[PDB]
């Protein structure tokens, strides 16, 4: 029940000279078509022209004369080419208050689907999607390609692009594109053997049911520690409920999959834009995960997380930089399956923050992903102190997986 009505590309106003840049190592860290999207709801308020398209666009244009390489050998770069950034408005039929707390299930109208078989260079990299809706809310779906930047550089662009339409100066230091901070040594020396590299612990017992679901779960029990990060504690719970829940054989091998971004704890300038997410592998069999008690898996996951010191950090560089080419190392679409598990935190990063001058978002959140295996952390736009944990598990699983209240 959602219909396209404009199909625009946006060029900057000024000339932002378009030299092509160096992608980094990390950057090399994905499929060659992959996008990373999610969508942010505005209510309607009393003020006239909510949201309007022109003065969008010439919001676009004066941001884009900042972040140009969105516009835009045998290694991945695309140039600044500032041809066009597509922005697709359409129209929907729908009350936004229908849809009550937002389950991301996949009519995924909201966002368009990109064909890259023309041409890996031939379309942009990042697609926004302003759909207005019956009440007069609209929904803003982002969809960005994850070589190009990550969630906190895509986000501080948003937020630019909401400073610059609300009338305000640019938000906080300006883009950083030379990439060169997250370059290998020389020469390259590495000193450690990298579990984020080697293949996820897959053939198991086969899975007689296949089918998937989603549920977003509510949690106002933080408060409580049975004897460390809110993260780790939480990422221990997450995980020990979910081998558990799975019913797996003792001796198979489960793999903890966890985003860390490295801008802190390595020296990275300011405003740096590109993927500076590493990994934090911790490994264990579903046993000792289901035999021991809590206190296991948290310093399992407490000890994935403290390896990535400086040093641990610039070897994975190196030893990217080694191999023959990196994209036959991204796991993805097939790690993601049981038994291995991700899990992210959208709670520390200003994801409300972007106020295009019409108001906060009423609820942001992520959209069309490859579904299972992926646990997410989320803040609660109702701002009661509580969190959000968004999973999708095979049908059979998510019953079981009720045991994440039960401390
Ligand atoms: O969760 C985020 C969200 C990104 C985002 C944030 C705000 C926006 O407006 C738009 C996108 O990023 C991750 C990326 C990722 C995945 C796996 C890894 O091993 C390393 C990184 C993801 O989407 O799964």
């Amino acid at each position: 029940k959602i219909e396209v009505k404009d199909s625009t590309m946006i060029k900057p106003s000024a000339e932002t000279p378009g030299g092509s840049l160096w992608l980094s190592n990390l950057d090399l860290l994905s499929p060659a078509n992959y996008h990373t999207l999610s969508v942010h709801f505005y209510s309607h308020d009393g003020s006239d022209n909510f949201f309007d398209a022109a003065g969008l666009k010439e919001s676009l244009s004066r941001a884009l004369v900042e972040f140009y390489p969105y516009a835009g050998g045998n290694r991945l770069e695309i140039d600044c080419n500032n041809e066009g950034l597509l922005l697709v408005e359409a129209e929907c039929d729908g009350a936004l208050d229908e849809l009550g707390d937002f389950a991301p299930r996949p009519e995924l109208n909201l966002i368009p689907k990109v064909d890259y078989s023309r041409g890996i260079s031939t379309y942009p990299l990042m697609v926004f999607q302003l759909t207005r809706f019956k009440c007069g809310g609209v929904a803003l779906g982002v969809a960005n390609e994850h070589h190009l930047s990550d969630g906190v550089a895509a986000l501080h662009f948003i937020n630019t692009w909401a400073h610059l339409s609300r009338g305000a100066p640019a938000p906080t230091p300006l883009p950083h594109f030379d990439r060169s901070s997250l370059s290998a040594r020389n020469p390259p020396q590495p000193q450690f053997s990298h579990a984020e590299y080697q293949p996820p612990p897959t053939l198991e017992n086969p899975l007689p049911h296949t089918d998937i679901a989603h549920s977003r779960f509510k949690l106002t029990r933080d408060q409580l520690n049975s004897l460390y990060s809110t993260f780790e504690v939480l990422a221990g719970h997450i995980w020990r409920s979910v081998c558990i829940a799975r019913g797996l054989p003792e001796g198979q091998e489960t793999k903890l999959h966890i985003p860390f971004d490295g801008r802190g704890r390595l020296q990275l300038p300011p405003g740096f834009f590109g993927n500076a997410i590493f990994f934090a592998t911790p490994i264990a069999t579903c046993g000792e995960i289901e035999s021991n008690s809590l206190n296991y898996a948290v310093r399992r996951v407490s000890d994935g997380v403290s390896r990535l010191d400086e040093d641990y950090l610039r070897s994975s560089i190196d030893f990217l930089e080694l191999q023959e080419d990196i994209s036959k190392l991204a796991q993805g679409a097939h790690s993601f399956r049981c038994p291995n598990l991700w899990v992210i935190s959208w709670v520390w990063l200003p994801i409300y923050e972007p106020d295009f001058g019409w108001g906060k978002a009423v609820y942001m959140g992520p959209w069309a992903a490859p579904f299972e295996g992926k646990s997410y952390l989320l803040p609660n736009p109702e701002k009661d102190g509580s969190l959000f944990v968004s999973i999708t598990l095979h049908k059979q699983h998510m019953e079981r997986f009720e045991k994440l209240f039960y401390e």
